[PDB]
């Protein structure tokens, strides 16, 4: 099965579209939660065009060996509203396996106000299994340049909080709090917000 979606608005293409690795967004309020995005990156780690993916849950990577009590730490993220890093069993569209380091979190819409998910899925090789720790490593020496204020904010937008939380826990204005995420950006080299929550998961941070 699969449902029709609007064409993405401008705020979820910037969520995805410069992100170095595979990302997309769900929207929990269509039947399945299913993607209404991908980037490019996507289609190239799994095969499936854009046109395959839209309208339909994200589970159709999944296959015979995929592991329910991972998949379930998935479901748990979107029912908690938290967000979650799991190494999975995945299959790409010609029938490839592929161990899946996916990243599911909470996002909003660029008013605050509408909940949706972001994913992004890095391929872990058969080669060099811990890739994945490696990547923890770096994500934590990154984060830790970061000044107090940055850090906290990083922290609190990794959480899944809209601005204006980040704002009110802190008491900042949004325009401050943006401006941090701006400079965390910049100085981290990180192309999209997608790239900041994975690093921040990536560390442990949240
Ligand atoms: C934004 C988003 C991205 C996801 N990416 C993947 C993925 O790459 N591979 C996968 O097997 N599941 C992925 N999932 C998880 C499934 O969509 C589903 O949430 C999970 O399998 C648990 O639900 P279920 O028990 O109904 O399958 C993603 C979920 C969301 C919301
Ligand atoms: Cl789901
Ligand atoms: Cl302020
Ligand atoms: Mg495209
Ligand atoms: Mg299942």
């Amino acid at each position: 099965t699969r449902v029709e979606v609007q064409p993405p608005a401008q705020w979820v293409l910037d969520l995805i579209e410069a992100s170095p690795i595979a990302s997309v967004v769900s929207d929990p309020r269509l039947a399945d939660n299913p993607l209404i995005a991908i980037n490019q990156a996507f289609t190239d780690l799994t095969g499936y065009s854009e046109e395959e993916c839209v309208g339909r849950n994200c589970r159709f990577l999944a296959g015979s060996g995929t592991e329910p009590w991972l998949t379930d730490k998935i479901r748990q993220g979107v029912r908690e509203h938290k967000p979650v890093l799991v190494e999975i069993l995945n299959y790409k569209k010609d029938g490839t396996p592929f161990r899946n380091a996916v990243l599911v979190a909470p996002i909003y819409d660029d008013d605050d106000e509408l909940l949706y998910f972001l994913g992004s899925q890095v391929e872990v090789d058969d080669d060099q299994p811990n890739m994945g720790m490696a990547r923890r490593e770096r994500a934590a020496e990154m984060l830790k340049t970061l000044s107090p204020r940055q850090l906290e904010v990083t922290t609190l937008v990794a959480s899944g909080l809209r601005n204006k939380e980040v704002a009110a826990r802190l008491g900042l204005s949004e325009k401050t709090v943006k401006m941090h995420r701006g400079l965390v950006m910049e100085k981290l080299n990180l192309k999209t917000s997608a790239d900041l929550v994975r690093i921040a998961v990536e560390a442990g941070i949240a």
